[PDB]
C-alpha cells in the first residue's frame, strides 16, 4: 500500500512500522507519552493507530508500541 507525497494526507487504516512493531494510538499516552494527540492537532486525521504524518516527516509514521522505540515510520511506500 502506498500514500502520496510526503504522506501528510494520508488517511488510510495501516498501522504498522518498517520493522515489523505495531502504531500506537494517537489519542493514547501507552507507552509514549507525547502531544500529538487528535485533541492538539484534530485536523490531521489522528485516528486510532493509523499511519500518520501529522507534522511534515517525509512518510506516514506512528509512535510505536514497543516502549523503547518512540516512533518509526511506517511500511508503506510511495505511490
Ligand atoms: O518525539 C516526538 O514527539 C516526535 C518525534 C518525531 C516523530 C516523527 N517526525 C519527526 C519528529
Amino acid at each position: 500500500q502506498c500514500y502520496h507525497g510526503n504522506g501528510q494526507s494520508y488517511r488510510g487504516t495501516f498501522s504498522t512500522t518498517v520493522t515489523g512493531r505495531t502504531c500506537q494510538s494517537w489519542s493514547s499516552m501507552t507507552p509514549h507519552r507525547h502531544q500529538r494527540t487528535p485533541e492538539n492537532y484534530p485536523n490531521d486525521g489522528l485516528t486510532m493507530n493509523y499511519c500518520r504524518n501529522p507534522d511534515a516527516d517525509t512518510g506516514p509514521w506512528c509512535f510505536t508500541m514497543d516502549p523503547s522505540i518512540r516512533w518509526e515510520y511506517c511500511a508503506l511506500t510511495r505511490c
